[PDB]
């Protein structure tokens, strides 16, 4: 019956932040999330679950694809190697002095 009855975006995701931080002082994640919950106003049952959360946040996909009638497209294989071809390394600092040999800062 509760319309958008839920927690603030907001506080969620600077929650999940402070998981994170908090994660590389403490690499014990119960640690991290059980001191951190009674801080912001959480258990730590729930706050565990918002960055279990967060980690299928990076789970983007949706069902459409184009299909291939009669104009033959090709289906790659799991490899998703390179197409492009490596280009020069660049960002070289091949320049002529980025100092200037003669002086002309009287003014400061």
């Amino acid at each position: 019956m509760t319309k958008n009855t839920r927690f603030s975006p907001e506080v969620r995701q600077r929650a999940v932040r402070m998981v994170l931080e908090s994660q590389g002082e403490y690499d014990s994640q119960w640690a991290t999330i059980c001191s951190i919950a009674p801080k912001i106003g959480c258990t730590p049952e729930t706050l565990r679950v918002w960055v279990r959360q967060h980690e299928r946040d990076t789970g983007g996909d949706d069902g459409g694809l184009t299909t291939a009638e009669r104009q033959r497209l090709k289906e790659p294989e799991r490899e998703n190697r390179e197409l492009r071809r490596s280009n020069d390394i660049l960002r070289l600092a091949s320049a002529y002095f980025a100092k200037a040999e003669f002086d002309r800062l009287w003014k400061k």
